[PDB]
C-alpha cells in the first residue's frame, strides 16, 4: 500500500538506468511497472534499484545523459566540451553533441 506509485531507477542489463513504478515491495525485490508500460509488472532485485536524484553542468563534469543505444535511460557520460549549448560528451560505456535537456548531474543515490 504505501509504495504505490513510487518512482525509482532500475539498472539494464546494459548498465543504463532506466525509470519505473513500484507497485508492491517484498523482502529482496519490488514489483514495478516500467514507464510507458503499465500493463506488465515486473519484478526487480533491490541490487538493480536506485532512487531518483533528489528534486551546474561544466566541462569535465561527470553526468548522465538521457539516451537509446529501446526505451530512452541514463547513460554515464562526461563532459568534454561545452560551447554556447551545445555538449560535447563521451560515454562510459564506450563522442556526441546533445543540449543540455539530455543531461543532468550524476544520480547521488547508491543503488539500495
Amino acid at each position: 500500500a504505501y509504495f504505490q506509485g513510487l518512482p525509482v531507477e532500475v539498472r539494464g542489463s546494459n548498465g543504463a538506468f532506466y525509470k519505473g513504478f513500484v507497485k508492491d515491495v517484498h523482502e529482496d525485490s519490488v514489483t514495478i511497472f516500467f514507464e510507458n508500460n503499465w500493463q506488465s509488472e515486473r519484478q526487480i532485485p533491490f541490487g538493480d534499484v536506485r532512487l531518483p536524484p533528489p528534486a551546474e553542468i561544466t566541462e569535465g563534469d561527470e553526468v548522465e545523459v538521457y539516451s537509446r543505444a529501446e526505451p530512452c535511460g541514463w547513460w554515464l557520460a562526461r563532459v568534454r566540451m561545452m560551447k554556447g549549448d551545445f555538449y560535447v560528451i563521451e560515454y562510459a560505456a564506450c563522442n556526441e553533441i546533445v543540449t543540455l535537456e539530455r543531461l543532468r548531474p550524476v544520480n547521488p543515490n547508491p543503488l539500495a
